[PDB]
């Protein structure tokens, strides 16, 4: 049944685990949150552009542009898609610290509740009140996409995804999606003569698409006693492996053969001369065989070229880098660590007077990692002592620029490259991603574990229907509406799959361990209580505690 | 089930397409608009007439009186009938490149989700604001003419139908019919010594016809919970054609034969002699074949009466005129080219500060046009190089009138006379149309493509029933009610039939194609785009864009 | 899906330059024929 | 921030300073269209000739 | 007769002269010695730019399968009988895998 | 340049090298990361699962 | 080419490749093996390898 | 000719039929050669590798 005062769905946040058998598990996680909608600003499309002439105008400052062009909407995403959502601070240590692998299965979505109401302004003497009170008759529009026609736009960019906190309301993420304007921009150092183009192109008649959520889908029209379901949505996706790897390069395949077991806990062990060492290398007209220079099954993670921009008819843009570990260079560029801006609601601190909270993830799988400073190019034929010419070095200057060295341009991709598939981060990190449709597609996405393989789980799109007063020209440039607001109850349920992990090791493993309050270390666990006043924060956590053997 | 708080409906816009067989599509179009409904401005019929002293009072003004008779009513109609209803602009692209010809199927229709509100004023201190609040008990009163008893009334004659946009509100026209007031106006030109008689008549017991929607069909009460249903129409129509045709009459049959081919790319082919050619001519006393006198099947397009008034009891009018191609003297009238005159909902750009936007419709099919000044006859016997005697020329006078040319009277429709129907227009243009009651009917309606053989579709008419205040006189001149307003949403479907076109030319087929912007063509796609704003604009797209073989 | 008019492969009127004059597509007097590339993917694509 | 009032003006975004993302860069509070991250590289530069 | 075929797919296009490359420790209005830019000799070359030598080949790279060519192009092709194989056969739209 | 330079790329095909018949190895155990090598150096077969 | 993690400083793989009359080894990974007596080399021989 | 077919939704087979006729001149020589074209002219001077 349903109807006028009676509600329509439950609320369920909590989380479940069962064990279908050996080291199974099957992670079924409910969330829900009250969403506070608010009568769109503008009830119809428009087409905008962001052009900047001030901060692209004057020279070098290229990194910077925002110019773009995109298309405006009235409707509202409710985008559940980050790991902050789903899980609770516990239930992410639990997972992170006894599971191998984890992956997903399927998500179902709920609205119910549905409440609008209307605000009006008197005496407006003395101090005006305002007095709010329900349209029972009223309706709010609701548009799923199943078949991703629309572009494709997930709110965690902007970090705009539901609110982390159950008891908290949230508020949906305007929808809106990029047109191509064709920028046009000119490269220049900090000082320099000469004149900037910095235009923006004319609509194009092959490249324009123009969509409208009206024509594209169907629309449920849900009043107070209507409820809407989403079907269960079945991901197929491969599992993530939840276990880091420490294993360089150099700690593939057996080791030298000492000479014999060192006399004291102090003394160093000692191998057989590298000129008589067996062994296997691909070094020319010297016989050694050295820890340094044995040949390996493949090479682990690789250089990359870091701080490059790449211009296409769109305008300058960085490429991205897949993560690494962050080696004792501590640079984090070209290892490509991720730097997270974030606002109260998904984070930062309620105490903080700073508009936003920022955190920069170093990737643990500390193999993969490169020290650029240290990385050099040896001449051929192969020579022990290099002279300076016979050396390529980072401290040496490229193209006669002090701070550019090849290590910035420097491209090591290849056939043998292996790496480790990056990790998941509990807040702010995304869950799932639709892949390209282009034909030849990306090994991995950057920013999202999970990508759905044929079709991506859809958006849903959502819009009060609009109130009209007595007079409505439908010839006049502007509209005059009934103020109007409402909020609606989403929840939803992520079922997972993920398996227990197998302990060989004697010595004990590496766990994520509250920490008492008064020591400064990251997991003081202060920060996951709340304050007096009720300011609680919200942090990321480390994930992958646990060591892993790659080969 | 239904009641307040539970919506009644859904809202589909989309249009799909489903293909039966070998080349046959159904074409299904969704389309769906809320509503906005007035209180009727008068609780009562009436009978009013429209006289210009002002204009036809002058000499020479005929043309534009205005002068008639109508019954207006307190209901509104909801028209549903053009094509920028049904479709969005590349629907009818893909249907105008890719279909030999297209026909009606069935429509259907629906309310739902009705709404009335009620509006008070307070306090009138200071500035007065508006309180718009439910009424749950009202109702609309809704009623389907399916007998086609009242008379038939196109709203997109003034362009009154359903806004051509989804995600605007659209309101309904207001239903009006003539009566018959039995004009009397006389002739005169510019400035002539005289007098006018411009009369009206007084009513007619033969001819007087005053039909009431309470009287003549059932109404059903819709309030909040309720929604309405009109069955399945179906069309009886005849398939229109989406090819245009270039065979013009001298392009039938078979060409002569040429001597022999031509030398070069620049010659110019010869043909036998016209004394020796062998053929068939009409011509006496002449032994000739040539080009322009054999004999052609059959007449393609013919000459017709162009600004003519003809005049009947009601008034001067002119005669309608059959669409066809203006030739290249670019005369628009002798053609009979339509020019639209519509507003900002149907059309036009809400960036235009005119009332409305005007659009002249050159018609396709380029083989039945006229050139009206290089039409002529001449004299029998017929004779090589007339002497100036033999031949009737556009340039000379008819009856002493410099302006006037026999061109403008003559009339070619004959039995031999075989002309294109004349073709769809996206925006702007009307579907169907009722065929006339008379026994011997016209080959065509001028306006519209299809015409429904025995029954039109029903005309759909709702209102808002009255609400009263405490003080109700039934003998009162004057009638006080409660200021009352609604919205409802109307949806309907229409199903099409199409046949894929076959291409058996070599060379590429002309399309309808969008253009890059900052280049001044029609198609400039700019002009499908929404501005910066929101305004954007609809404008008429070309149809008919494939060429076809006539004879 | 798009609202807007999709763009097209469509013949063009001779006497102007445009690549799609449908001249290049005929016959000459003599017969001389010619056949050019034609574009292809008229129509645009959503990548993500 | 705001639709813009006229046809012809540009519309504006949150400050780059305390606009909200994810970028890959090092030492810097920005949030810029060029420097952010996306999902994957589309196209690349190639030795040429 | 001669003709160039301009790709369409307009995404994956790549303009040379604006392309560069920032030092790290990355800083907004870099000075001339913390930016690579095309206009740069390379090797003490004038018309030698990084640009010719870059490659920014990667596990991150995603790009459309070249189009088809109506006249003069070539509909199908065989594969190479190497064991690691091209991910696309330049000309060729359609490659038959046995 | 002949050094530092990479023309990998995803029109590179090249042939899985060959097996010597003293002191080459056999096959080999597949690394365990998710992002493989489409071949390890030393060992012409390496073991899938 | 020597990349360094945290490991230490290394020489990555290069695929095995022919040759070229240039007879340059290195740029195209020949491989290059030191073995004993009891998997080759020869009981004649002095050398240790 | 070509010809077109709808499956079900928005499936299509095209059948496309080709027909030419050959000229076929004896070969100039009946039996296998092995030939090399080289440039001297081309090549000996410098830079037109």
């Amino acid at each position: 049944g349903g109807g006028v005062g009676v509600s329509t769905g439950s609320y369920d946040n909590q989380t479940h685990y069962k064990f279908l058998g050996d080291g199974w598990v099957e992670i079924t996680a409910y969330s829900t949150r009250m969403v506070h909608l608010n009568m769109p600003k503008s009830e119809n499309y428009c087409r905008v552009r962001v052009h900047n002439t001030n901060d692209t105008g004057t020279a070098s400052h290229m990194a910077m542009d925002d110019a773009h062009e995109q298309i405006w909407t009235p409707w509202s995403l409710v985008d559940a898609n980050a790991w902050g959502v789903w899980f609770q601070p516990s239930d992410w240590q639990y997972i992170s610290n006894n599971m191998i692998h984890i992956n997903l299965h399927s998500l179902d979505q709920e609205l119910f509740n549905v409440v609008i109401k209307t605000v009006t302004e008197q005496n407006t003497g003395a101090e005006a009140i305002k007095v709010y009170n329900n349209d029972l008759t009223a309706a709010m529009m609701v548009a799923l996409d199943s078949n991703n026609i629309l572009p494709y736009t997930p709110a965690i960019d902007n970090q705009e995804t539901l609110g982390f906190y159950p008891w908290k309301p949230t508020i949906p993420s305007p929808y809106r999606y990029y047109f191509s304007c064709d920028r046009n921009l000119s490269v220049t150092y900090k000082d320099e003569a000469g004149t900037i183009t910095d235009t923006m192109g004319l609509a194009s008649g092959l490249n324009s698409q123009f969509f409208t959520i009206e024509n594209t889908q169907r629309i449920n029209l849900l009043r107070t006693g209507d409820e809407y379901a989403t079907g269960t949505y079945y991901f197929d996706t491969e599992p993530i492996r939840l276990t880091h790897t420490w294993q360089t390069n150099r700690h593939l395949g057996q080791p030298p053969q000492i000479t014999e077991l060192p006399s004291s806990d102090t003394a160093n062990a000692t191998l057989t001369a590298r000129g008589y060492r067996s062994g296997l290398t691909q070094i020319q007209g010297r016989n050694d065989v050295t820890e340094a220079t044995r040949v390996r099954p493949a090479q682990v993670g690789f250089c990359q070229p870091h701080d490059n921009f790449e211009t296409s008819r769109a305008g300058p843009f960085k490429v991205p880098v897949v993560p690494a570990d962050i080696t004792q260079g501590l640079d984090h560029d070209a290892n490509g660590s991720l730097r997270y801006t974030y606002d109260k609601q998904h984070g930062q601190s309620w105490a903080s007077q700073n508009n936003k909270d920022r955190y920069t993830w170093d990737a643990v799988n500390y193999d993969s990692g490169r020290w650029t400073n240290n990385c050099f190019i040896q001449s051929v034929p192969f020579t022990s002592e290099p002279n300076a010419n016979q050396i390529l070095t980072n401290r040496d200057n490229l193209a006669g620029k002090t701070d550019i060295h090849f290590t910035n341009a420097f491209n090591s991709y290849g056939p043998l490259t292996a790496f480790p598939h990056p990790a998941p981060i509990y807040p702010q990190g995304q869950i799932w991603d639709k892949e390209l449709d282009l034909e030849h597609k990306p090994r991995l996405h950057t920013q999202a574990p999970f990508v759905c393989k044929n079709n991506a789980p859809g958006q849903l799109l959502v819009r009060l229907a609009p109130n009209l007063t007595d007079q409505y020209d439908p010839n006049s440039s502007n509209l005059s509406r009934i103020v109007t607001y409402g909020t609606f109850f989403w929840k939803g349920k992520l079922t997972l799959k993920a398996k227990m992990r197998p302990n060989a090791t004697w010595n004990p493993v590496f766990q994520i361990s509250a920490t008492n309050q008064g020591t400064n270390d990251y997991m003081s666990i202060e920060r996951w209580l709340p304050t007096a006043t009720g300011n609680i924060t919200n942090v990321p956590l480390l994930s992958r505690p646990v060591a892993r053997n790659t080969y």
